[PDB]
């Protein structure tokens, strides 16, 4: 009978203007130990291992900003805005000797930590922590095709000039070059299509493709929203929408003033004389207008005027695509909006299964979907194929501190695992300083909701050796 109950008086603190929550109980002397979480969980995860270590030494267990009491400010939670915020936080409260119980994204905060203070670390236990992995093949098969689809969000095979088709739809927009499309320069254009939305409406679609979190839009995630998934039926409100920005007179057909008007009312050189070369490989019955299969053909095929009017039919589609408010990365929408990471990823992290009052808090700090921006940029951050290339030099820099710090080193591993495996905690067993490796039997992940029995056990021995 695992216990799902949490029982721990809350506290809270202000660092770098907004406030984070953290746990606090145990003997207010000597040296506190301090617990950090991963993703997708908080302090929750800790609720059964922290009575083993209560008693004797102060445990201190925060949640990382944006997740599970922490406010939830605007950001893009990379790896980076987790270390500033968890740094301040650490001398915040005034630490100094430290030891750190950390578990999966919680690990890569207390082992970079460490490096930089390894004067105020008195001894380390962890758990599935992250390393570097050098090809997908290493990473564990179950989950191989799922995380993935978390970060092959664009560049989906796009080659040759397509790439080069949607940088002259994206000339369209930036009109100062800045590389990103404004807010308002894109209801510039969106005004300069007969159309007029709102404010509200111009953001929106804004913040369904914004996975740098710059607020604006990118290149890449101009791409990304680009995708080849071309439905028979239900793109065809797209290119059928196409055909209303020409058509401003709904009888059915593109007049040369109708065709000159919207690309001229973008950036666009067509004088009186410019537009009826491409009306020859537009108009085959030859009523001198493009109708409406006429114009299919012109969006699904020497580019004399063909570069000009396929130029200016990717920039009209990707208005119509941004609409839909279903352009996004596909990643995203697995986290963000389907929440896949709690209802599928994280179950699926813990052999056995989880209560209905157990995950029940873990969707607690997530019931907001744009609150989830840490639950889809945490596996991105992810050292995977020497991708990110900042984080697999950061990771790969505390894990060659690891290799020779003298301090007291704990691991916890299980089996299958899905971060350490077995062959892998065997040789962390033997090649690691004052490494003494604890095998918990079953286990994924979350090795905290297999055995919390077992975790507590060995750490309260294992702490009492300094
Ligand atoms: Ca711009
Ligand atoms: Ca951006
Ligand atoms: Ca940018
Ligand atoms: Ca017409
Ligand atoms: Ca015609
Ligand atoms: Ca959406
Ligand atoms: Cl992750």
């Amino acid at each position: 009978g695992i216990g799902t109950g949490f029982p721990f008086d809350p506290h809270y603190v202000e660092v770098l203007g907004e406030r984070m929550h953290y746990v606090d109980v145990g003997p207010r002397d000597g040296t506190p130990v301090l617990f950090l979480h991963g993703n997708p969980t908080s302090s929750y995860v800790w609720r059964n291992i922290i009575p083993h270590v209560a008693p004797t030494h102060r445990c201190i267990a925060p949640d990382l900003i944006g997740m599970g009491k922490s406010d939830k400010p605007d950001l893009g939670y990379f790896f980076d805005d987790h270390v500033r915020f968890m740094d301040a936080f650490i001398e915040a409260l005034g630490l100094e000797e430290v030891v750190l119980v950390i578990h999966d994204w919680g690990s890569a905060l207390g082992f970079h930590w460490a490096k930089r203070n390894p004067e105020r670390v008195k001894g380390i236990a962890f758990m599935e922590f992250i390393r570097p992995i050098p090809t997908w093949d290493e990473w564990p098969e179950f989950a191989r095709e799922t995380f993935q689809a978390f970060r092959t969000t664009g560049s989906d095979q796009l080659t040759e000039e397509q790439i080069a088709e949607f940088k002259e739809a994206f000339s369209l927009f930036d009109k100062d070059g800045d590389g990103t499309i404004t807010t308002k320069e894109l209801g510039t254009v969106m005004r300069s299509l007969g159309q007029n939305p709102t404010e509200a409406e111009l953001q929106d679609m804004i913040n369904e493709v914004d996975a740098d979190g710059d607020g604006t839009i990118d290149f890449p995630e101009f791409l990304t929203m680009m995708a080849r998934k071309m439905k028979d039926t239900d793109s065809e409100e797209e290119i059928r929408e196409a055909f209303r920005v020409f058509d401003k007179d709904g009888n059915g057909y593109i007049s040369a003033a109708e065709l000159r008007h919207v690309m001229t009312n973008l950036g666009e050189k067509l004088t009186d004389e410019e537009v009826d070369e491409m009306i020859r490989e537009a108009d085959i019955d030859g009523d001198g207008q493009v109708n409406y299969e006429e114009f299919v053909v012109m969006m699904t095929a020497g580019d004399s005027s063909r570069r000009k009017f396929n130029k200016t039919g990717k920039a009209l589609r990707a208005i119509g695509r941004l609409s839909s408010l279903e352009g996004g990365s596909v990643g995203r929408k697995l986290i963000i909006d389907q929440n896949v990471f709690i209802e599928g990823t994280l179950p699926m992290g813990v052999v056995r299964p989880l209560t209905e009052v157990e995950m029940d808090h873990y969707r607690e700090p997530f019931l907001n979907p744009v609150d989830r921006e840490p639950l889809w940029r945490f596996p991105n951050e992810l050292p995977i194929a020497g991708e990110p290339a900042n984080i697999v030099a950061l990771v790969e820099e505390y894990m060659d501190w690891l290799h020779q710090s003298p301090v007291p080193k704990l691991l916890f591993w299980g089996t299958p695992g899905v971060l350490i495996p077995p062959a892998e905690a065997a040789r962390l067993a033997k090649s690691l300083p004052n490494c003494k490796a604890v095998d918990i039997g079953p286990g994924l992940n979350l090795l905290q909701e297999d055995n919390p029995d077992l975790i507590g056990s060995e750490i309260a021995r294992w702490l009492s050796t300094l």
